[PDB]
This record gives structure tokens, C-alpha cells and sequence, in this order.
RNA sequence: CCAGCCUAAACCGUCCGGCUUGUCCGGGCGGGGUCGUGGGGCCCUCGGACACCGAAUCCCCAGCCUAGCCGAAGCUGUUGGGA
């Protein structure tokens, strides 16, 4: 089975990896103790928009950066 | 006997809800779409259109069913209880 996990368990690995596990952990442990949320589809999607976000955004800010790195300079 | 159609899905607007407010997930609605020479979506170009196509839907009517009316032409005698 796959996963979104929304913290760091010592077994898996840290949170937004997408680690697999048997029906059970998150059948009847991992989905109802909200450690971690049902991996459809839908999700994997919901992971991009965030990550390319801060991604470019980390870069475009970045961009700002150089701008008053030669004008400061 | 005759007959073919609508949709789910990619996508866009919108309202609302959620939440690690995201250039987003979902739910409702609308737009979009319905195919086997495969189709649809998205961008570009063509002219994109007055045109075509047209209901199993709707209105009017005929006809029609549910009571009915017109409807031609004969008399005499004879048997017989009675023609």
C-alpha cells in the first residue's frame, strides 16, 4: 500500500515521502491516527503544486537576490 | 418494423466547504464532450457565418371513441284460432 505521511515515524522515513506499507498499518493504525492519509491519486498531485511553489519561488526571490547583489555592491 | 440518443472523463467560470492559504484538493452547478474514416480537449491558422439538420418535446387541427338520427317498396281475395 502507498502513503502521504504527515510526520517524521522512526520506521518510514520523514513526512511527504511517499512510503509504502502493508493494508494494515494503514488500515487500521496509520490512516485513523491521521499519521499518515490515504495515497490516491488526487494527492500525489496536491504534493506538486506545493513543492514547485516554494521551488520557484525560492529561485524567483533568488532572481530578486542578484538584483541588489550587483546594485548594493 | 425502422431509430436513434444523452452522458463519465481531459478542460474553463462560478459558489461553498476544508486546510500543512496553494498558481490547490474537493463538492454542487454551468460551459465544454460523446467516437472506430477513432474521438475530444489545448494553441495557431481558415471567413467564421447568414445557411443547413431537426425531435421520442410542445401547441392547433383533421380524423377518431364515448349518446344517436334519415333510411326505399303492397294492396285484394282464399285456407286457418291466427297468414
Amino acid at each position: 500500500m502507498k502513503v502521504i505521511l504527515l510526520e517524521p515515524l522512526e520506521n518510514l522515513g520523514d513526512v511527504g515521502q511517499v512510503v509504502d506499507v502493508k493494508p494494515g498499518y494503514a488500515r487500521n493504525y496509520l490512516l485513523p491516527r491521521g499519521l499518515a492519509v490515504l495515497a490516491t491519486e488526487s494527492n500525489l498531485k496536491a504534493l506538486e503544486a506545493r513543492i514547485r511553489a516554494q521551488a520557484k519561488r525560492l529561485a524567483e526571490r533568488k532572481a530578486e537576490a542578484e538584483r541588489l547583489k550587483e546594485i548594493l555592491e
